[PDB]
């Protein structure tokens, strides 16, 4: 009997990308696979990318099937409307999903499909495992971000209890001496501070969605039949460790990308630029700082305009991925500074790139990075520093691991100013600040290839989950 898996991730690249990789490593494995997309994010692929390059090609048609699921979600509701995407979801996604695995019960007889044996489910997406275990079928979750990043969403019921959630007093939602209390009663990350959880505790209002969303994915999470996390056990230990307590039994898998390359669908509505590997082979070893935000955040006009005269001042060349709608607002010129460092080829501005491969190649020396979890995955990979300046979720409490117990970055402050910007670029290019964080992803980087490898920890857990559970219907 061949298994068959129903994938479901949010509509994020952040999260499709580790549940594509999933996917794609239990079709190689034999299974029938079903990959779930909601109609929002099915919807602006195609019409940035086209239906052929979305869904699979005819080699593994067969036993690669894509189905769209109702959200309804207008197609103009951005990436950073976090709240809103979330409680679209969770509202309108648990019947249309429990329709589809009718549908896919139907077809074992009208058409031979072999029965769905396990759901595996993004934990965001609380609907995939109500309707799982309401139709007698095991579910398995994917938390797609970093342990560390579980383990404060875990405690947004302690921050409740003891009054800080939500936030009494409005003035002290951007108050930086308020956000930088210590909360010593985090188990595994004694020297979190307030501003550390991430950020979305950072509210007012008693019905915020994406904190009452939050205590529904960790109930939900709790009750599952396991959990997956993309990390690496050594980096995150004291964390994982923590969270044992407080979940079913979990699979460190991180990177599972490299598990996977270790041993033909565009999931992105963005053009990855095919002129950034050529212009850093033109670039000596080491020497050019890489810049990027991931797939949601935003930034203001007045950020990006420091962001850019900082780097015109840093002393570096650079490349910096400026995503088309990263800056809210309307279109503002890039400074005189930067496009004339353009012009002589020293920086170049794209709107996407190929990131796995910009943070593994030669030319780069640093990555200015948002701190998403993916981004870091890749950075941990490549062995790169990173100079972190946090956005959202647990984008924050990366940072702080970053920073205190991983030791492979330094911080950039949130309120963005040039002077300081290229100092501190300045420092982790040729200071002993970047000497400390260079050495220390160096050691990381040889961690993650032993754990991804055949035999290492990454990869026992790998072959554990998929062998053990996911595969093993019929
Ligand atoms: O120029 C870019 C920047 C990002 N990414 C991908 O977009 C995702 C970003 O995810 P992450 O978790 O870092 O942050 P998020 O986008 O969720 O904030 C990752 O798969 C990256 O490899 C990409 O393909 N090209």
């Amino acid at each position: 009997p061949t298994p068959h898996v129903v994938l479901v991730p949010f509509p994020g690249q952040g999260h499709v990308a580790p549940l594509m990789q999933l996917a794609r490593l239990l079709h190689a494995r034999g299974a029938r696979v079903t990959f779930v997309y909601t109609q929002y994010n099915y919807r602006r692929l195609l019409r940035a990318k086209g239906e052929a390059a979305v869904r699979p090609p005819a080699t593994s048609s067969a036993r690669f099937r894509i189905e769209v699921i109702d959200d309804g979600l207008s197609l103009s509701v951005p990436q950073n409307d976090v709240g809103g995407l979330v409680d679209s979801l969770r509202k309108n996604c648990l019947h249309p999903f429990r329709a589809l695995l009718r549908r896919l019960g139907q077809e074992v007889e009208g058409q031979d499909a072999p029965p769905v044996t396990c759901v595996v489910g993004d934990v965001v997406m609380t609907f995939a495992a109500a309707a799982a275990r309401e139709a007698g079928i095991p579910e398995v979750q994917f938390f797609t971000a970093s342990a560390c990043g579980l383990l404060g969403y875990l405690h947004y019921g302690e921050l409740v209890e003891r009054g800080l959630v939500p936030f009494r007093d409005a003035s002290l939602l951007a108050d930086d001496d308020y956000l930088d209390t210590p909360l010593e009663w985090v188990p595994g990350m004694s020297h979190m501070r307030l501003r550390d959880m991430p950020t979305f505790c950072r509210t007012t209002d008693p019905d915020d969605v994406m904190v009452s969303a939050t205590l529904q994915q960790m109930e939900s999470a709790a009750g599952s039949k396991a959990l997956i996390l993309n990390t690496l056990y050594e980096l995150e230990k004291d964390v994982v460790d923590a969270l044992a307590a407080f979940f079913p039994p979990i699979y460190t898998v991180g990177p599972l990308a490299e598990v996977i390359a270790s041993s033909a669908m565009d999931i992105s509505i963005w053009q990855e630029d095919t002129r950034c590997l050529s212009w850093l082979d033109g670039k000596p070893a080491g020497s050019v700082v890489y810049v990027n935000f991931g797939s949601m955040a935003v930034m203001t006009a007045a950020q990006a305009r420091e962001f850019a005269l900082g780097l015109a001042s840093c002393g570096s060349p650079f490349l910096w991925v400026k995503r088309p709608d990263v800056v809210e607002g309307e279109e503002v010129l890039l400074p005189e500074a930067l496009l004339d460092e353009v012009a002589r080829g020293r920086g170049l501005v794209v709107p996407w790139c190929p990131q796995a491969a910009v943070l593994k190649h030669a030319a780069v020396g640093l990555f200015v990075s948002h701190c998403g979890w993916n981004s870091l995955l890749e950075a941990t990979a490549a062995g790169q520093p990173v100079l972190a300046w946090p956005c959202h979720g647990e984008q924050t409490t990366n940072c702080r691991q970053l920073c205190e117990v991983w030791g492979n970055g330094a911080q950039l402050p949130r309120e963005v100013e040039s002077g300081a910007v290229a100092r501190l670029v300045r420092e982790m290019m040729v200071g002993d600040l970047g000497k400390e964080k260079r050495a220390k992803a160096a050691e990381w980087k040889a961690a993650a290839e032993a754990a991804a490898r055949k035999g290492g920890a990454s990869w026992r857990n790998v072959e554990r989950v998929v062998n053990d559970l996911l595969l093993v219907g019929g």
